[PDB]
């Protein structure tokens, strides 16, 4: 039988679970060819490794098989967005220009090695449209970044003048005479795809994290009391704010349980207020409910554009402040408006290059040693304005004879006769220099306290300048080393554990290959995520012995079933070897 | 081989053989390992510092365009900041090599109306594009003997 | 020096080689002022580790 | 030094039981063997 075997050995997934018998099973599945198809993506594998790699940072209890469930039903999810969207001599002279475009064309070399890329026939075309925006965003967002560069090489040719060809901002190209038309109409292309960037984000991310948001507030309705039976924290807004949706009738409108209302009513609506629960969640007419499920759902007749005012006003407010709390889309729309406010003849355009940062990964990698470290590295910085002021003190009042700045026959300019323009010299000048205040002061010699000077000088370049300067170029070293030292045991504990047992290689090694299969043929945390698709689409009454049993725990949120100590080895070792 | 045959060329270019010192000596090139190792993150450092300094320059275009003056007296031909091109190349080859950013060879802010717009200018400019973004390149060197 | 040999030399300017003497200066202060004094600085902290 | 100190204290008293001897090793054949092990039974905290 080795053509069957050979043939269906990519779709014959294969998992491990105890349960029933509280001894080890193996379960046989068919993998669907699509779902293995969006499963080999390269989004999907890049969310999966970033998954791996938060959990096993932050890794405990059963909270990690928690995590892999809830991230396991996350991408589900995402894929059904996916689906939905598809259908010694004398060298030669060089003008300023030439180099400009020559280290400019090295730049962008250097960055694109990342090599980033009637009222009825409108909807058919506007979905399209839509699916169009969704299906290609980093290309599109790539080609903000082109224009970012593009607008800011035309930019760095400007000039000022007080005579127009008051001062008159007016370009100059090389008569090349091409840059200033390009400039008008690269900027206006410019905008565009920022703006084009929201349309995008908005109909191809924020369907996941409302979804994301909305399976929390479910969860901790259900199976904790957070509304019912305590409270919320009263001092998180998150927690706080989503109030406002439970009164909604479309409350679970992205998530899949719908019928999440009718649960908690049966589960807390007995020792509480059953008409209680019936107005704090929804529930108008609570014995309509009864018999809503009685005689039948007639549909209404799609009156869309037209009759489309009946919209959940309180929800959308809701929905409208998650998005407009998210950090990602928060930054989108601070690109937009800048390009916006870029179009108020400025070179507010030059900000859009940052994105060059939260862009490439290596130049963002980079910035994540310096923000490691952030908290404590504005401490020094505050430890560095407090010992700057504590030298004020002691100069205002004992060397105030030194800080002037040599003006003949008259001194306008004492730097130390007040407090507030001494504290202003010894932070502006005193600390940027290379020997601190005594550089920049007269030099004391005879002067009676040419040896409280000497002490006070030294002092000041030993510790506002040596220490305090090796602490805040000593933070930013060590931050590569806290995070180099993570990746090293995120991919130690990675390859010398199972992340499903605990078991170790070293009992995975007795055989040849044996831990290599282990992960990879037994259970390898691949087709546990393609089990739950295989149970979500398949009817109850054709649930197997095994998988109805595993369906049982799920819908309770127990994860015994998983091995988490034993597989099927140390179970069967001296049976069959 | 073609530099010693081009260095026959009657020229120094016999100079460009020495180099071989390093792709030769083994403790020599074990330390440019160290150099080479992190490559390719340690361009993208420059290349950074190359956008934070022209950040810098659209913001003293336009605001601070009276202070970079060379004090050429009784005529003013060399104002270092009127274009845009010799601003940003002020600010590159004078700006990052100094030891006190752009604040050590510009006029000093004093009176002007704009004094505290200068002070954080030229201390925010020493503190990110000299302490912090060379010690980000001092910093990538150490990491790569580790 | 701490600007390399750029501090100590006539400044380019107008001088058909003003851009062959930036990228001079700026080369030599990258390579034999920033990195070969960041090795000297560098094998001694590792010699603590 | 001192965050290899922190790194050291974290790892020890997780893999260890600060009272047996015995590491998780051991106390993990079981689902949740460890966890319940520092916190139902001898816990450092009902000895006070
Ligand atoms: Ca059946
Ligand atoms: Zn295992
Ligand atoms: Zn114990």
């Amino acid at each position: 039988a080795e053509s069957i075997l050979e043939y269906f050995r990519p779709y014959l997934g294969r998992i491990e679970i105890m349960g029933a018998s509280r001894r080890i099973e193996r379960i046989y599945f068919e993998i669907s060819e699509t779902n293995r198809a969006q499963w080999e993506m390269p989004q999907v594998k890049e969310s999966k490794r970033q998954f791996i790699f938060d959990v096993v940072n932050e890794g405990g209890e059963a909270e990690k098989m928690e995590l892999f469930v809830s991230f396991c039903e996350d991408t589900i999810f995402e894929m059904q967005i996916a689906a939905q969207i598809s259908e010694v001599r004398r060298l030669r002279r060089l003008t300023a220009r030439e180099a400009a475009t020559a280290l400019a064309a090295l730049l962008w070399a250097v960055v694109a090695r990342a090599g980033a890329a009637f009222w009825g026939e409108l909807e058919v075309q506007r979905v399209k449209f839509l699916n169009y925006l969704s299906r290609n965003f980093y290309t599109l967002r790539f080609l903000a970044l082109f224009l970012a560069f593009a607008i800011n090489f035309i930019l760095l040719f400007y000039k000022v003048s007080d005579s127009p060809p008051n001062m008159v901002y007016y370009f100059l190209e090389e008569s090349t005479g091409y840059m200033e038309p390009a400039l008008w109409c690269l900027s206006l292309l410019h905008t565009l795809v920022a703006f084009l960037c929201i349309i995008g984000y908005n109909c191809l991310k924020v369907p996941l994290v409302i979804f994301k948001r909305e399976k929390e507030l479910a969860r901790k309705l259900e199976f904790d009391g957070l509304y019912i039976t305590e409270q919320p924290g009263d001092d998180d807004v998150k927690g706080q704010w989503d109030r406002l949706v439970l009164n909604t009738p479309s409350f679970p409108s992205n998530y899949w349980d719908k019928f999440v209302k009718r649960k908690v009513l049966d589960k807390h609506g007995d020792i509480f207020g059953r008409e209680r629960i019936a107005e704090l969640l929804g529930m108008d007419l609570a014995s309509l409910e009864i018999t809503a499920h009685n005689e039948r759902k007639p549909d209404p007749p799609p009156g869309l554009l037209t009759w489309l005012m009946s919209i959940d006003v309180k929800y959308q407010i809701w929905k409208f402040g998650v998005i407009f709390t998210d950090n990602s889309f928060l930054y989108l729309g601070w690109y937009m408006v800048m390009s916006l406010l870029g179009h108020y003849n400025n070179f507010f355009f030059a900000a859009h290059l940052l994105d060059i940062a939260m862009g490439v990964k290596t130049l963002r990698t980079i910035l994540s040693s310096v923000t490691h470290n952030g908290k404590q590295l504005v401490m020094t910085v505050g430890l560095l304005a407090v010992v700057v002021y504590l030298y004020t003190v002691v100069a205002f009042n004992f060397f105030r004879k030194f800080y002037n700045k040599s003006e003949d026959e008259d001194e306008p300019d004492m730097k130390c006769d007040d407090m507030m323009t001494c504290y202003l010299f010894h932070m502006y000048v005193g600390v940027r220099a290379g020997g601190g205040i005594g550089d920049e002061i007269e030099d004391p010699a005879g002067d009676e306290y040419e040896l409280y000077r000497v002490v006070f000088d030294i002092t000041f370049f030993f510790f506002v300048i040596v220490i305090l300067l090796a602490i805040i170029q000593g933070l930013i070293i060590d931050a590569f080393g806290e995070l180099r030292d993570q990746q090293e045991q995120v991919k130690e504990d990675m390859e010398t554990k199972c992340f499903i047992c605990g078991i170790g290689s070293d009992y995975f090694d007795t055989t040849p290959h044996g831990f290599e299969t282990h992960t990879l043929e037994e259970h390898n945390l691949a087709n546990y995520m393609f089990f739950l698709m295989y149970l979500i689409n398949k009817d109850e009454t054709e649930h197997t012995g095994q998988e109805s049993y595993v369906w049982k725990m799920y819908q309770e949120r127990c994860w015994d079933f998983f091995p988490a100590g034993d597989c099927f080895r140390k179970q069967y070792e001296d049976q069959l070897s």
